[PDB]
């Protein structure tokens, strides 16, 4: 269920970002100054478009869209891509995909925590988030 998903999450644990952005395309400027940041995911609902906000101290981005609509989005570290986001049973699937290259951001509740899985061909990361 999407409504499971709403509200305001905060980032806990990170494992392998580092790599995850090194993979994009991510300077060692940038990844070091993302890499400490701590940011906010705040997912909302209004009818059927959904809104998925980054609330942080390095970027702040936002995107709104209908499941299994696809559409374009400016990502935070600023490529320009085609996105579509379905739900898998449970999982916010968010499919990206820019210069025949794709990434795939896999969002799931575990244990009242929201787990993303970020997938850039071989760079997997994943990040935790607690509710707040
Ligand atoms: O996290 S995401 O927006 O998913 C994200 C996804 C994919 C690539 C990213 C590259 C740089 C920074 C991000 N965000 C970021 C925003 C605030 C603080 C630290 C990193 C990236």
């Amino acid at each position: 269920m999407v409504d499971a998903f709403l509200g305001t999450w905060k980032l806990v644990d990170s494992k392998n970002f580092d790599d995850y952005m090194k993979s994009l395309g991510v300077g060692f400027a940038t990844r070091q100054v993302a890499s400490m940041t701590k940011p906010t995911t705040i997912i909302e609902k209004n009818g059927d478009i959904l809104t998925l906000k980054t609330h942080s101290t390095f970027k702040n981005t936002e995107i709104s869209f209908k499941l299994g609509v696809e559409f374009d989005e400016t990502t935070a570290d600023d490529r320009k891509v085609k996105s579509i986001v379905t739900l898998d049973g449970g999982k916010l699937v968010h499919l990206q995909k820019w210069d025949g290259q794709e990434t795939t951001l896999v969002r799931e509740l575990i244990d009242g925590k929201l787990i993303l899985t970020l997938t850039h061909g071989t760079a997997v990361c994943t990040r935790t988030y607690e509710k707040e």
